[PDB]
């Protein structure tokens, strides 16, 4: 399924720090997220989306339409400007974010009941299981 609609809760969370030191996120703000239980609020219709990533700590948006290039600032993540794309492959979600870092952006898949994720950045890989509430 394709279908990425929900209000999902953190179940699992690995690598978070290592993902967020390749974007240089310093010390104290990588020491207080790395602590901390995510939620991922995602409304899809059609190719239009919306997502929010929240924790006590951060509330960041992001809307786009898949399928079609945005030009990007990443706002209070690490402030920097990406070229965005996210696609379908298969049903993976896959958001490539063309800039300064390699291999940066996320995927998203529908697995059982779950809702996984993987946050990239150079050669840092953060994994992520959320249930829908
Ligand atoms: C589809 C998944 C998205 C858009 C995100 C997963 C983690 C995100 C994030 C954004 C910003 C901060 O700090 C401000 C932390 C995590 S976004």
């Amino acid at each position: 399924t394709r279908d990425q609609n929900g209000t999902w809760e953190m179940e699992s969370n690995e690598n978070f720090e290592g993902w967020m030191k390749a974007l240089d996120i310093d010390f104290a703000t990588r020491k207080i997220a790395v602590r901390l239980t995510q939620t991922l609020v995602i409304d899809q219709d059609g190719d239009n989306f919306k997502t929010k990533s929240t924790s006590t700590f951060w509330n960041y948006d992001v809307d786009f339409t898949v399928g079609v290039e945005f030009d990007e600032y990443t706002k209070s993540l690490d402030n920097r400007h990406v070229k965005a794309l996210v696609t379908w492959e298969g049903d993976v979600l896959v958001c490539v974010q063309k800039g300064e870092k390699e291999n940066r952006g996320w995927k998203k898949w529908i697995e059982g009941d779950k809702l996984y994720e993987e946050l990239t950045c150079g050669d840092q890989v953060c994994r992520q299981v959320f249930k829908k509430k």
